[PDB]
């Protein structure tokens, strides 16, 4: 009963395993026609599923990446020569830390009332050389709204610091379906984006990891980004080309409804409980916070091993001061109904 | 006529194709089983197939990668947590460079006679942290002999040095396929190895780049790995695990087949050329090495491009020494026999 990783393992829809029925026939496409015929579809489609439709579809301009992870090297080894200090969102997913500092940048937390709540201190925008935002932001769920992503932007454009974005959630929430492309060029700003498809379908880790950046990034991630692939398989571009227009075409709104149903279920599960609460009621990502007081996280998280259930403390995700996230424990939601109803109703006895 | 990247795109065999048939079934197999089931016989197979039978198979010892540059990433980012400089065969794929160089290693040319010939002088290892080959090597095709190996390994356990081996091009030559965990085990050197599984079949770049290394390597490639990825798709393992079982059935020995024929049909076409040779008239890699007196490897390259006809020159293999490659191309040999007829035809032509 595993609520711990982020990426989906509920059952295919029909017309996905339908797509699955076909990966022959993907597979002579991929051998039959260019790579980059196919990757130019893969993109088009997921971008605009999303409402992306400004992203910048010059082949190279996107560079899919086998993962946001390798992406994220790709970023974090790109910016090491010019920058000292990364603002970052805290909490984020903790890798992004480790592969931010595992690559020599020093880390400068921004908090998320803060971010989203405010322009961001000259002294801060000055003292950086990139601010990185997670949005939606995992595990929060908190999407940045275009005329914060806007001032954001332009506020890095007047300080000469890089807007890198991770926007790996952002098919689970149309809140974050506006036009985030056409905001970045707007502002000129020295951008980057990591796009992700691996979170949103249960495709077997097979995905990719697609990282965006204005013209004149002044970074050398094509550079790096040549020393470690050449590109990604046709395949799995195919494949993300399918499931992209299995998604516009109802795909997308029903997996917004079954996150919603499996959210209601973890919500209805706990909330008589204690002592629980949930931190981000408006979150429409697939992962859950869950906080407690009285018990740590930590504490919760051994008891549920004990009966087989695994879900995440929440210390690991607040990579500047761990002990904020004490109270609280992180719940995936991208699983089987039934799996997860089982998870949290071990959850709430032993709370 | 791409006969440039490495990769194969020869036509699938019959026995491949009824792979691809049942990718729907590897599919529901991939859902339905532990991944680490699944790894654990993608491993055995592939190391296996290749002769690597005291491979260590306890679970964690074989980090399973996107790709070899992944592995490699992580490597070089391990290695500069404690090693300064490290010696690396010359010439070699540039990305081993360019990855390690980007990790901040700074790298010693061992030139090929050096390496195969002769002990590394002292002066040399008290002057590295690593000694890395690649072997069978990339362009050059040379392999590491066995006697040669264990002398090696002899000569890191003493000095306490890393011994780092890059095998992506093991499945081609049969020289490489005596057990080289069993040489690296016995002189109980810190090792590390990278195999590979996207040269070999065509495969459309699905693969998996492993990483293995001994339980002393005393360098952090666990951590670094953990912080780009959890694993690799079990839908990717699985098609490693069947194509490697097809390949000791027939497939493998068929393929070294089909290689040499294709070689022999790029030899029949220049050898009576000009001023034409061939650099490594034993190599049984997938890519060939053409030299020519007169032009520069770069003036063919444009040459030939005029006719559509895409090789690669190979100045960016000698990565200390560039100008070592001037006068030379490479060719890829895992193709469809007719469009490399027509492309060395047209090269003949040409020179
Ligand atoms: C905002 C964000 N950006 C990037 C990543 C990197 O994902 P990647 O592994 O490279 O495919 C994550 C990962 N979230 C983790 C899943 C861990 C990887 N899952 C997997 N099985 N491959 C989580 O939320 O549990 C993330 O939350
Ligand atoms: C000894 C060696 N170790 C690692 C690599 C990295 O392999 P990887 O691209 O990560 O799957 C190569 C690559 N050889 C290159 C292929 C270029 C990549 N091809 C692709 N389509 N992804 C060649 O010889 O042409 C190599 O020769």
């Amino acid at each position: 009963l595993n609520i711990a990783d982020g990426h989906a393992r509920q059952a295919l829809s029909p017309g996905q395993q339908k797509i699955v029925n076909e990966l022959p026939v993907l597979w002579a496409e991929s051998e039959q026609r260019p790579v980059q015929q196919i990757e130019s579809e893969a993109h088009q489609a997921y971008f605009t599923l999303l409402g992306q439709h400004g992203y910048p579809a010059e082949p190279g301009r996107v560079l899919s990446c086998y993962s946001s992870s390798v992406s994220m090297e790709i970023l974090a080894r790109s910016l090491s020569a010019s920058v000292d200090r990364v603002a970052l969102v805290h909490p984020t997913f903790d890798n992004i830390a480790d592969l931010l500092r595992g690559n020599g940048l020093d880390l400068v937390p921004v908090e998320e009332d803060a971010l989203h709540g405010a322009d961001l201190s000259a002294e801060l925008l000055s003292s950086v050389g990139c601010v990185f935002v997670t949005t939606p932001n995992n595990p929060t769920g908190r999407v940045l709204a275009e005329e914060r992503l806007r001032r954001l932007a332009e506020q890095c454009a007047e300080h000469g610091t890089v807007l890198a974005l991770d926007t790996s959630f952002r098919g689970f929430d149309a809140a974050a379906h506006y036009d985030h492309y056409a905001v970045l060029q707007e502002a000129g700003c020295r951008w980057v984006v990591i796009e992700d498809t691996g979170k949103l379908w249960p495709t077997l880790d097979l995905k990719a990891g697609l990282l965006v950046f204005s013209e004149d990034i002044g970074l050398p991630v094509e550079k790096i980004y040549s020393d470690i692939l050449l590109g990604v398989s046709p395949l799995i571009l195919a494949l993300i080309r399918e499931f992209s227009r299995d998604a516009a075409d109802g795909g997308l709104a029903d997996l917004h409804a079954f996150i919603l149903h499996n959210r209601s279920v973890v919500r209805r599960a706990l909330a008589g409980v204690e002592g629980v609460s949930f931190p981000d009621p408006e979150s429409r990502s697939s992962v859950e916070r869950v906080a407690f007081a009285g018990r740590t996280g930590t504490e919760v998280w051994e008891e549920l091993q004990r009966h087989h259930v695994f879900a995440l403390p929440c210390r690991q995700f607040h990579w500047a001061e761990p002990s904020d996230g004490d109270h609280m424990v992180r719940i995936a939601l991208s699983r089987s109904t039934e799996p997860l109803e089982k998870s949290v109703q071990v959850l709430r006895t032993v709370l």
